[PDB]
């Protein structure tokens, strides 16, 4: 089940070759997932100082919009978007165009810290529409193809910051295929309900429907940030199902179909706040680390990574350290350092990639869950005295070659 969250806006492909995408100071540096990494500078743009780019004010993010299977350069700016397509034989369009004047800190009043803006192939054409929780609801600008997108559509009246009293403090928005159609819905952690929003297909989404009373700020006690809340494919048949780090450990409500889930389980007795898990210090993510399509919890705690495999069924076995690194222990500050879970191998088990304060770190799955030692990839996309600190810099993995 491909999703898009909050904290990661861009699917990553559970089996291929994630490549390093980081939006630095001069422009776009794109480490292609190559035998010998040689970071290069692609774009002279989308950058703090190559077009005035703040991550305070912009979205920069990585997807196929052309239908080529490539990834290309997505950036919300001032005036609209900009796309940099990737032109193949690994080299990006620069300048880039701007394929609409909408859905921008200036052109739509769009902000950062009242709404959220993702790229998702929503009616599945092979390229991606723009979906933006904005003010008054949820706006589709539909990909018509050779970078043409429509007009900024109010498709659906909720989900919006004057559209339900969504708030980024109290909530999430993800999309997700929850009813298992192959086509992403809507799902959002309000007040008391997980909601969901059907995709009906013809780039609109259903009134909202109230599906889990749990996983909420005001069902449960589950608040943003220290009780961090994810959709996942849990049993592998595509659905995405909801599994969420509370107090007391992770939590699972299954999805039995067409967006309706079954009973709220305390399935892994770790990764809560009830054992020490905090937002500001230890990372939590769903990734596949045994290529059976089912999601694992990866976790980044005090003494390195913890695992909890996932059974095949959304049951799982205990959590236990698979590796010594990559924690607080080793000198890991999410302040500072990113980390991410995904496939770099193309055996569809999740590998661990640390952008670290000198150097970007490595360690491969064995096939089983297991991760072998500690390599250094490169010096490039590090913290470095602030050249790649995250208040100016933005770090993604992504699939170039979809
Ligand atoms: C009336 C007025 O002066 N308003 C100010 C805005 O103009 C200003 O936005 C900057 O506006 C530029 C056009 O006047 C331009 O759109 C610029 O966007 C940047 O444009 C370049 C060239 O197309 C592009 O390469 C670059 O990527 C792009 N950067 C972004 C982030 O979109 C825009 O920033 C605004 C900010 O200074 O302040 C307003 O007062
Ligand atoms: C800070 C403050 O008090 N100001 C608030 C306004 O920011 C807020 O605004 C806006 O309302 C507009 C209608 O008067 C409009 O809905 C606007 O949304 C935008 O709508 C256009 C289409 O009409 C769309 O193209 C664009 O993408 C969309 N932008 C967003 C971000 O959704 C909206 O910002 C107002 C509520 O109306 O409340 C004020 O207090
Ligand atoms: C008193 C207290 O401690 N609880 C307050 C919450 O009740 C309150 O939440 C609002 O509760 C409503 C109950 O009828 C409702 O669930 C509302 O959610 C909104 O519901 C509509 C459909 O009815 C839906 O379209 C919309 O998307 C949804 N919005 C969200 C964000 O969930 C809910 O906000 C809360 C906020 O007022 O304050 C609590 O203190
Ligand atoms: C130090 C101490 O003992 N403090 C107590 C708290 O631990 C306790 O909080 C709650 O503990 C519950 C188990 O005893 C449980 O973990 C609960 O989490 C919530 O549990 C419900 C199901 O019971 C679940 O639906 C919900 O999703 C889940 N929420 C989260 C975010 O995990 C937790 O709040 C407190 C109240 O019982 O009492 C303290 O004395
Ligand atoms: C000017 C100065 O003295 N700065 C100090 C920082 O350098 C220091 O950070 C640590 O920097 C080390 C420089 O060699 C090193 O990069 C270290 O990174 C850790 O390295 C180990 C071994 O390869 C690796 O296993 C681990 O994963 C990795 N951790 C990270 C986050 O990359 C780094 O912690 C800082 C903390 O002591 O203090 C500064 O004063
Ligand atoms: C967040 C985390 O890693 N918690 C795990 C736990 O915590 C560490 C301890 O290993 C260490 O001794 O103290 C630090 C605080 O300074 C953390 O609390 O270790 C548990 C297993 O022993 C594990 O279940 C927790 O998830």
């Amino acid at each position: 089940s491909n999703v898009i969250t909050q904290d990661l806006p861009i699917p990553v492909a559970s089996r291929g070759f994630a490549d390093i995408v980081g939006f630095g100071l001069d422009g776009v540096v794109i480490g292609r997932n190559a035998v010998n990494l040689q970071p290069f500078l692609a774009v002279k743009n989308f950058a703090q100082n190559a077009g005035g780019w703040l991550t305070t004010k912009h979205v920069r993010l990585i997807a196929d919009t052309t239908g080529t299977g490539k990834g290309d350069i997505v950036g919300f700016g001032n005036a609209g978007v900009y796309v940099s397509v990737n032109n193949g034989k690994n080299t990006f369009a620069d300048p880039p165009k701007m394929v609409i004047a909408n859905f921008g800190y200036d052109a739509g009043g769009w902000r950062v810290e009242k709404h959220l803006r993702y790229l998702a192939d929503i009616r599945k054409t092979g390229r991606a529409d723009i979906i933006g929780f904005g003010e008054k609801g949820v706006l589709v600008s539909r990909n018509n193809g050779g970078l043409n997108f429509g007009p900024a559509t109010l498709v659906l009246k909720d989900f919006g910051y004057d559209a339900g009293g969504w708030r980024l403090d109290r909530h999430l928005r993800f999309l997700a295929d929850v009813t298992g159609n192959g086509h992403l819905d809507i799902v959002g952690f309000g007040d008391k309900h997980v909601f969901i929003s059907r995709n009906n297909g013809d780039g609109t989404f259903a009134p909202a429907k109230s599906v889990i009373d749990n996983f909420c700020i005001d069902a449960g006690g589950w608040k943003i940030g220290d009780h961090p809340r994810f959709v996942a494919d849990l049993t592998g048949d595509g659905t995405a199902d909801i599994i969420g780090c509370g107090k007391a450990g992770c939590w699972v409500a299954l999805n039995n179909g067409g967006g309706v889930f079954g009973q709220v389980k305390l399935v892994i007795n770790d990764f809560g706040t009830d054992k020490g898990w905090q937002a500001a210090k230890h990372p939590r993510f769903i990734a596949d680390l045994t290529g059976n399509g089912r999601g694992d919890v990866v976790g980044f705690g005090n003494a390195g990574v913890y695992v909890a495999l996932n059974n095949g069924d959304g049951t799982f076995q205990s959590a236990k350290l698979v590796l010594k690194d990559f924690g607080v222990q080793q000198g890991w500050t999410v302040s500072k350092h990113r980390r991410f879970v995904v496939d770099l191998t193309g055996d569809g088990c999740a590998d661990i990639i640390g952008f670290g304060e000198k150097e970007t770190l490595v360690s491969y799955n064995d096939g089983k869950g297991n991760f072998g030692p500690v390599k250094a990839l490169t010096n490039d996309f590090s913290f470095s005295g602030g050249k790649w600190a995250p208040e100016t810099t933005v770090c993604w993995m992504a699939n170039l070659d979809s």
